[PDB]
């Protein structure tokens, strides 16, 4: 459907998109940002592309709902998309805006529209992944400070390796979807709002049901969860949190390897919040 | 009114800062880990409530499209809303997430659903308005530097600056009628933080009017009045240049003999939104 987006998705799994490089260095054409700075444009670029990616996934889900006609889906997309994609096109993402218009073109079938949305969502998810990695989350930390399928996870250049287990029965189609994407190597980043957890944008768009979920605060060390709605992310719980929402249970790092995760979470913290030195997560079947 | 408490909160929040915004911007959201800082949660709260409001208006626009059934719309809302509202409910806006659920309930007619969406949209619009005013836009200021004719009156306090203006009632007729029906109002005046020298103020209405007559922003004269429904139903005042080649509905113009009075306001308004956060209040009234 969108063969060029497929090539860019394959490239950006290991290479920084030039869109993200220009935004974070303040070299976007036509210089966005009032009065000689580009932080405000950087703030809008990072957050809008993220929330745009959230809309695109929920629209992909809507494309699977057969109670809504294909013509209605296109009507919903043509109304909700432009205010986001037009701004993103003039603020660092011209290719994004290009294929946003193309996704909204008339579709011959629900399968074609779903194929556009699924491919376009993964492409925007990867732009969000890189944008999240390079956004200066510690900029305000100075003056806003408070008072059983076996698999293998590897973090480089840390060199840490752990064995894990995918639960293929709890969320069957979800586990199947993640297992189908193996092996992959993507950037490993940290949560920036809440919890001692890290997530990595995995190369897939799963619309599987998630009947089996577990409260985050009760998630054990080494818990493998997955978040479709925030970008199809593999999440590793390495420490405590008080958030009471529930996340789909994907798997668990084995008991004898779970104590190895604390040093990963600390380094992944340092990279997401400060140094921006890449940490690469590899997930593979054993 | 479908959600009358929201209407009450609308009336209050035009003049008073919502307690949620003050709690977020001071890091005092109760029981809210953020690793010994509250900037990141502030960053997500501000941007997500703004983009949530952007989705809600497009859903309000969809509510006037009779080719999409009311049942297909409620299906659309029930799928798109929770990822936004549940996050906002746990990060400072419990009342917003509480009423987001009531928006998605079964509706007896299209008019009842549109009334829910329009009211909820204006409520989240005012939350976004205050969050925009108080967000620390100067945080990266140092680190990331580059190398017929309807007569109306606009007054900015505490400056006391005053300009007469004309509303172009025959170009975007339904938009002009919607804006004129909201007069008089007094709202917070804030500055654009991305696209240069314009200032906008979230106006107390949700217009679903068509916007046929648009003019390139780079071509708008000093004193041009424009209006943006999709970014929060904002009255926009042009006072400086811009290279934006984008479209914006033409609403009116500050009269020629008063255009010199806008530079000092735009300078003072920028000082507020960007660093000082001292409120500048805009009153728009008929003449
Ligand atoms: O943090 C929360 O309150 C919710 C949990 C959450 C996650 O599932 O990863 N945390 C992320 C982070 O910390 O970066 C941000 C985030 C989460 N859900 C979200 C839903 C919508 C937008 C953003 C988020
Ligand atoms: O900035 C741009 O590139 C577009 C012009 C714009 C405006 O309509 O006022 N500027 C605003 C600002 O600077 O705060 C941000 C903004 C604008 N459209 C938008 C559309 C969607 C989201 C955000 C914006």
């Amino acid at each position: 459907a969108l063969p060029e987006l497929r090539e860019l998705i394959a490239s950006f799994v290991s290479e920084e998109p030039p869109e993200i490089r220009r935004i974070r260095t303040g070299t976007v054409p036509d210089l966005p940002g009032s009065y000689g700075q580009y932080f405000t444009a950087w703030d809008f670029s990072n957050s809008i592309v993220r929330d745009y990616a959230m809309n695109l996934y929920q629209l992909t889900r809507l494309a699977t709902d057969e109670s809504v006609s294909v013509e209605n889906l296109l009507t919903v997309f043509r109304t909700l998309d432009p205010i986001y994609s037009t701004f993103l096109g003039y603020n660092g993402f011209p290719v994004l805006a290009e294929y946003a218009q193309r996704v909204g073109q008339p579709a011959e079938s629900r399968a074609e529209l779903l194929d556009r949305l699924t491919t376009f969502t993964e492409y925007v998810n990867r732009l969000t992944a890189w944008s999240h990695h390079y956004f200066p989350w510690d900029l305000g930390g100075e003056r806003y400070r408070y008072a059983r399928i076996p698999v293998r996870l590897t973090w480089q250049p840390l060199g840490v390796q752990v064995d894990a287990e995918i639960y293929a029965d709890l969320n069957p189609q979800l586990a199947t979807d993640v297992l189908k994407a193996l092996p992959f190597t993507v950037l490993q980043d940290h949560a920036v709002v809440s919890g001692e957890s890290m997530y990595a944008w995995a190369p897939l768009v799963s619309v599987a049901p998630t009947p089996v979920r577990e409260r985050i605060c009760d998630a054990p060390v080494g818990r493998l969860r997955f978040s479709q709605a925030t970008g199809n992310k593999v999440i590793v719980q390495y420490g405590p949190t008080t958030e009471t929402l529930s996340s789909p249970v994907l798997g668990k790092v084995v008991d004898s390897h779970a104590d190895r995760l604390a040093e990963v979470g600390k380094a992944v913290w340092e990279s997401t919040f400060s140094s921006k030195e890449p940490v690469w997560l590899t997930v593979e079947r054993l």
